[PDB]
């Protein structure tokens, strides 16, 4: 049905095709060339990475640190309130994830192994260089008491310093914005290959899914998960010592340039036989939009 394919926050209307209807002459709002709507078409594009070679500290540093973010999300889960089961169902609250890595099933392990290295791919194709600062922010293992029931049968607390003492940058969260852009759009084209298209409604035998739009368009819920997910994941990442700086905030306004066709402006006039050769004369003109 053709109400399957309104934009989420839009409504449903039947407006004019044509711009001008009828009402009074001075009421009449004037348009000019309207912008061309490309973000109709939801083409998700991540950014090219595999051209990009990882530098050596990272290379040597990303297994401990795929192993200990690991557990770390897992943590994250427990806190959620998830359950190790032997049954392969979360829903039915019963997974073997508490498993180490090398426990842990050989395809989640394959999973998380790539999206460490796409994490740290996407860091460094940010235009953000990230070195460690020293030795002694992973030599230490400063960790707070957390009570043992409350923890996993494992004895090692992926826990580490607490949030806290790190701080976040403006320059942090704006490229945890685009991290998080570009995970959103890596799903998106990975369901798309799948055959996903999207649909007002969930349907998973019609491979609909209401998640499949633009990351601006998304729903605020997923926004923040994902978006707190990747923060502690950064926010990790510079604790175990590795520094980055980000780009600085270059801002270039494209002043809005693209348009449908080429039309850059419209001009609208009285009629030629209405031409004042004499007399002093008044008209007024209200901008709607600056
Ligand atoms: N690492 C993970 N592996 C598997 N499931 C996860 C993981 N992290 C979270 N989940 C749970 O499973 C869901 C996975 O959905 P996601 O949008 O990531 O893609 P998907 O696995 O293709 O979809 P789904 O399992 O929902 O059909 C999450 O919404 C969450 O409930």
């Amino acid at each position: 049905p053709c109400y399957e394919a309104v934009l989420p926050k839009e409504k449903l209307k039947v407006e004019h095709s044509r711009e001008y209807k009828q009402e009074r002459t001075y009421t009449r709002d004037l348009l000019g060339p309207t912008v061309s709507l490309t973000q109709a078409a939801f083409t998700p594009i991540p950014v090219d990475t595999s051209q990009i070679v990882l530098p050596p500290h990272l290379e040597r540093i990303r297994e401990k640190l795929a192993e200990n973010i690991h557990e770390l999300w897992v943590m994250n889960k427990i806190e959620l309130g998830w359950q190790y089961g032997p049954v392969r169902d979360d829903n039915k609250r019963q997974h073997p994830c508490l498993v180490e890595f090398s426990k842990l099933p050989e395809q989640e392990r394959n999973y998380n192994l790539q999206m460490s290295l796409e994490t740290l791919k996407t860091l460094l194709a940010l235009g953000c260089h990230v070195g460690i600062s020293d030795e002694h922010a992973e030599d230490k293992v400063k960790k707070m008491k957390l009570p043992k029931n409350y923890q996993l049968t494992s004895g090692y607390k992926p826990a580490p310093m607490d949030l806290s003492f790190i701080k976040l940058t403006p320059s942090q969260e704006a490229m945890v914005d685009k991290l998080a852009e570009n995970a959103h759009n890596v799903w998106a084209r990975d369901r798309i290959r799948q055959g996903w298209t999207y649909g007002i409604q969930q349907d998973v035998k019609n491979r609909r899914n209401p998640r499949l739009v633009p990351y601006t368009l998304l729903d605020d819920r997923t926004k923040k998960s994902n978006k707190d997910s990747l923060r502690e994941a950064v926010r990790t990442l510079l604790g175990y010592g590795y520094n980055l700086e980000a780009p600085d905030q270059d801002h270039a306004a494209r002043a809005e340039v693209c348009s449908g066709t080429g039309e850059r402006f419209r001009i609208f006039r009285a009629e030629k036989t209405y031409a004042v050769k004499a007399g002093r004369w008044y008209f007024e003109f209200e901008t709607v939009t600056a």
